[PDB]
């Protein structure tokens, strides 16, 4: 059988939807800091709330993709979109509202998407579907990697060379010219995939639900563009959702023994994504104006980095570990608490990093080393989500996208006025922070290993 | 069955109660040192006796509670005792005999309590016992975490809020309600545990063994509070004491094959609680007077401690490493040998408090990765009594509590004149005392490694 | 049995030639260097080129030896065929033909010995060849070492004590009389290895195919001279066969699922052999020019090297290393990504070099713990052309024979100009080179571990 | 079965006798050099000789115990006789001849004594004697710390009250009467070991064999005492012993395969043997001249050593290490080798000892890493003498005696001139042959893990 053959199809599509979605990703922060005249604080909670969108957008374009319309083509759908999305970020204007259009078609394109290519990679193995989905997440880290080091040399040698704003856009364009190509090689090997489908997939398009899905898309980009906008819309909507989260777990506790271990569970997830979405907002801008860019090994210049390529060290080892992990996994929830300590050892890197290098800015390898820590913890906590116990799924969800915009909001706690461009004065603000987060990721390691016992009774 | 409910409410009281109890260890040295005018070295033996009789009291309490009155109102009748106790602690008095009839109330409370509340989590469940016994353990570590935080920085806050007595006291006031919210806690769900009773609690109370277990414990809060006072009086009687062990091993040994094992594992018991007493008495008095509680990572000013709550660090690293030996023990008494040089190694991290920081005070990471090795040898040396071999049972517990006053004189060889205010001058005799004391564990060890042939021998 | 003794005579004649083999390469490189009037640039292309010849004679010698003429005979041809490459090697000339003359006589003579040697130890054990092999291989390693240490010290005692010429002449002598003692040491103990033969053993010798294969012998070394005299002809004829190993890929490509693997197998090959040939060219130079001879262990002089002897430190750590691998493994194409870690951190090594010793010559040390993770990658990664997928052996033969001379011209990244005397700026390019190839197998172990995922499919 | 009893009986007059010996062996060397007149390398060379007969002496001494005498008998006789060596040890002269008599009487007094101590060991418990053995030989330990520990301080506490001569006499008086302490529990106690006993126990004794092997040993007390006074007379006698030993292998190499393994194992036994004798020679000379005696840690004045008091760590490691290979092993004459690097990086901790510390002396925690690697080493590599292969056992035992002897001319590459006090010049020779000793311990880890496929040929 080449089912295989079917899977290289929709890896092909994938790996390059993940190219234009992460060489977009690594730059949109300092897009939105140095292009745009946003202060630090308010580019740090907008991108959070962006950040939310994102990862709870999967939820609705995955039932849409089985349910309402065929798998096949709302990914096709979404991958369209994210081709608008791209398309609208590369045209050179300083328009808020046109980066912030641009970034809830992202959010609409993205949940229209993913989870239905994810989806029919599961169709086409009916169980090694772990096999292919290692091989899927595999091509998923070498595209990005790809982008996340292509797009930031992009947006340095083109504005270099052509001045100011074409650097930005063409990096953008870029994003868009990668989800064409992969739309491109969509279209000349469909047929493998035309066999394995979705349950609308046997039958024709719905024209009705077509129109109600456009429209409603239209209608999801308003909202999400609203949202980040204002800010403070976007604290209202994640109270609202918090009390629908707190409500859920209260609701559920009426009844319930052993799934207060889940919300124990969900608690320190809440914790770990204030963590994790540190890494994209403050340690970007710790990056850009704290870092001495000059990367050298034992005295010999190698290269200069991009600030934005500091965040394709989170793919990279990510490949370097997941194999590591395997064969010393060879040669149980308390895996939390690694994480969470590695987490704290990843802060504590940047804490260092105060110590050996001054002179406004640190070491380069102060991102490699800790990007190596995240990962790692990122790597042996992620997949908790899985594991939860259907109604209880969507409070996890929105836990974990809500803790996305609490982890921005966390970042401000180390946000630099835009009058001081002194790296001698801001690389204070950035080490303090780091410090007392990697304190507070021990105080979660405590939690964890200390919580333990509750989770051997509920087993 | 709901007999985890039972045992969540006497957990509920026993996490109470030892937030009192821990809430007034961790201040009472300090409070015999600073708020009353006791020598360190007056202080050291007084507490040390205190000690000794703190530990050997549940054996008379539990005995009491399963055969001559229940066991749940033997409990509740500690719990009432230990409410008198601390609040006789939290009046504002300079009396010596005050603290002393307060400490004398401590000891019988604890005794009538503490077994008691043990002996019926081992009647709830009938052999899970150790899984309810280590959630158990882990709600004590817990409450007393709290109370070791707590009660330090309330003592702080109210003397500098509020002048200069109110302090220490509102501590023990704090103590006090801390009893009583757990009675409370029982009050409301004593529903539970009334099913499961001792061997008396099938039968209503008997009056003449309750006036004469009440006459007594006032008989013996009197004995308790004279052999504290009199610090002469408390050497006889631990001399005594240490004869009679003498007598008992001895008058076995008449007899007598493999009892010479236990006979060498008493042995290096005593050993072992001359070092760990240390750390609530020398080690205090050194956190008090030579440890910078100004606590920065990597140069950033978290926060700075109260010398009360570095004894908090104790359940920590418990609740810490405990699973991790857990694990690591998946992937024999010389692991007594193993304590001793993990002891050695923390009395040797103390010696190396000299070496780095000086300036009169050590650093207080001292007292974290300290603690941190105290707590190691501690968690894996714990537990040797129950496995001992009954007429022998008694010998043991004399023969450890009388190494609780031993410690306290052994902690003596660093005892500060009250004139010598200067800690650049403080500091030699701490640090001497620590590496001489890390000496005699790495004896230890080498005693207990090469006596292991004879254990091999027994068996 | 006494398969043995048949087994002892071939591994005594064996490791003489080895012995003259080693004895001649540890000098070569400084033999065009030095003596000749080579610059490096140059020494370090010809020697590539030879070692490009060297390594695919085999081939052609294992193939006559056991088709065209007798095992035994061809492995004695070839052996008289390298008394005559020593031999010539030994004239005092500064020819450069003469020394070309005598390469390509030594790459005959290697391609006719060596697999013939090996084939009939596979004879002689019929599956404990294995077994066998591996004292063989210890013997080729003890031999290699006596020579590599031998030799070179010869050079320096006899051009101290004689003047100028007879140093390196009397060194290539050594590799003369040895083969010689090894052939004596056959004429004497040839009775064993009478028994097993080849196929053609069987029947006495045609003098057809011997004129035949004497005349293309003569043709060959006239061939071989000429690939390394013009190093324009060497560049055309490594890209024709780089041409012809793309063209049998991708020829295989048109049939094909797996073999995709060991073109992915064989591509990390070529990258493997570009760092394992360096430590012959680019260290060599490298320890000539910019190390300390001076060998001192913690401040006492024990001797002081020469240049060439650092060599026999790649046998040594071999003999030392693969027993602790082999207890080591006791208590998956992905080991290639392990040597290629070591690998990097081998040149790391040499990085490191610059920091620590600066007087324009680095430590000695370095060529110590360099070699050792030199060969601990060379150990834990050779075999793997053993375990291919008939046709494409000749392929894989091929890419690593061109990637020995595609090394060499990466070790011209590091050629010094012969005008260039001080050390003190001879030590710039050296480490410069070493640390961006240590980025370089760096980037080679991201690749394989990245690329484990399509290795597991395979399987 | 009280034989248990009869084991103990044993262990107590071995503990004591082996109390006498190394409480007399601790002070030999330097009684040699600072009572008596000798200088170092004379002192070298004639303890040495005496090791080697005393280390040879078991073997004549364990063949009379159970072939001619009664081994109780025969192990009565050899304590007596060490009685009055010891004595005649602890009469204040001068003389020479009066030492080498004594050493004299200590050879036959081992050799009567220790083999037939350990053959009755053997005897009681008929295979369960490697229970009673390592019980043993723990009683051998803690007994020889006790003696290594006290004699050294009795001769500096009695030369310091008592003026100059009484000192060193006295603690040769300590090590007789504890050879009568031993026989006064001997006496007391031999009812349990009355009933095993050897072959001619079970007859009376014969005084015809009695009165032999009294004569010949008056007669070996002269042979011994004239190789000890006379250098090149023990030469002589090493010499031709060696030619002996080269004998009996060539004439057994005559026959003849798996031999040849064992010949390698007692070629690196000789090795091993130059190594292990250092630590009593060259290393007690370092310690006497070029170690501070002034032991602190972390700062802070416990004692001032002795430098005889050193070689009391060598029993103290083992206690401290034989429990832990227990369990490493837990959780093959490779390990050889594994001896060799260990006693390599021992003799390297010497040879660093010249970094860190330099007033002249280096400092004292020199000696306790060293004997921790010493004995380290010899703990795994002692025994191969006992799995030889009966008439080559003479020559392994033969060969060991001769090696103490080598070693001691090996001491001899660092001896000092008595003209030369400066401590500042008597460092460098000590420093320089550890570090050469070290590089030789080096090679011969190459050499045993270059010939372990050898043994594995021979398996």
């Amino acid at each position: 059988v080449s089912k295989t053959h079917s899977f290289m199809t929709v890896s092909l599509i994938e790996l390059w939807e993940r190219f234009g979605y992460y060489g977009m990703q690594a730059l949109i922060v300092y897009f939105m800091v140095q292009r745009l005249g946003f202060d630090d604080s308010r580019a740090n909670l907008v991108w959070s709330a962006c950040a939310a969108l994102i990862y709870v957008s999967p939820a609705i374009g995955g039932w849409v993709g089985d349910k309402i319309l065929g798998t096949k083509r709302t990914m096709l759908l979404g991958a369209g979109i994210l081709s608008v999305g791209y398309a609208l970020m590369t045209v050179p204007t300083e328009n808020t509202w046109f980066m912030f259009s641009a970034l809830g078609v992202i959010v609409v394109g993205n949940g229209l998407f993913k989870p239905n290519a994810g989806n029919l990679v599961r169709k086409i193995y009916e169980s090694k579907i772990d096999s292919a989905f290692t091989i899927y997440y595999m091509a998923v880290n070498v595209g990005s990697t790809f982008s996340m080091l292509l797009t930031p040399w992009i947006k340095d040698y083109v504005n270099a060379q052509y001045g100011n704003e074409f650097g930005w856009h063409a990096a953008f364009a870029v994003c868009c010219v990668g989800i064409l190509v992969g739309l491109g090689n969509y279209a000349l090997m469909h047929k493998s995939l035309a066999n394995y489908g979705s349950e609308p997939d046997t039958r024709p398009v719905n024209k009705k639900s077509l129109a109600i899905v456009l429209a409603l898309a239209a209608l999801s980009v308003v909202a999400s563009a609203i949202i980040l906008e204002y800010e403070d819309v976007a604290r209202v909507f994640v109270y609202a959702a918090g009390v629908a989260v707190l409500g859920i777990f209260f609701h559920l506790i009426r009844t319930r023994a052993g799934l207060i271990a889940a919300l124990i569970l969900t608690v320190q997830t809440v914790f770990f994504f204030i963590f994790y979405q540190q890494m994209s907002t403050s340690l970007a801008l710790f990056a850009l104006r704290n870092v001495d860019w000059d990367f050298q090994v034992f005295g010999t210049h190698l290269w200069t980095w991009s600030p934005a390529q500091f965040q394709a060290l989170n793919p990279i080892w990510i490949m370097v570990l997941s194999p590591v992990l395997a064969w010393s996994y060879s040669w149980i929830a308390a895996k939390f608490a690694l994480g969470f300590a590695v987490v704290a050892i990843g802060f504590f890197i940047y804490g260092f990093a105060g110590q050996f290098a001054v002179n406004g800015k640190t070491s380069s390898w102060v991102m490699i080393w800790g990007y190596a820590s995240y990962s790692l913890g990122e790597l042996l906590v992620s997949g908790l989500g899985l594991a939860m116990i259907g109604f209880m799924m969507g409070a996890y969800f929105v836990a974990s996208g809500i803790s996305q915009y609490l982890g921005g909001v966390v970042a401000n706690f180390a946000s630099v006025p835009q009058d001081l461009v002194d790296p001698l004065q801001t690389l204070p603000v950035y080490t303090n922070l780091f410090n007392k987060l990697g304190v507070a990721a021990v105080v979660c390691t405590i939690i964890a290993l200390a919580v333990l016992p509750l989770m051997r009774r509920l087993t």
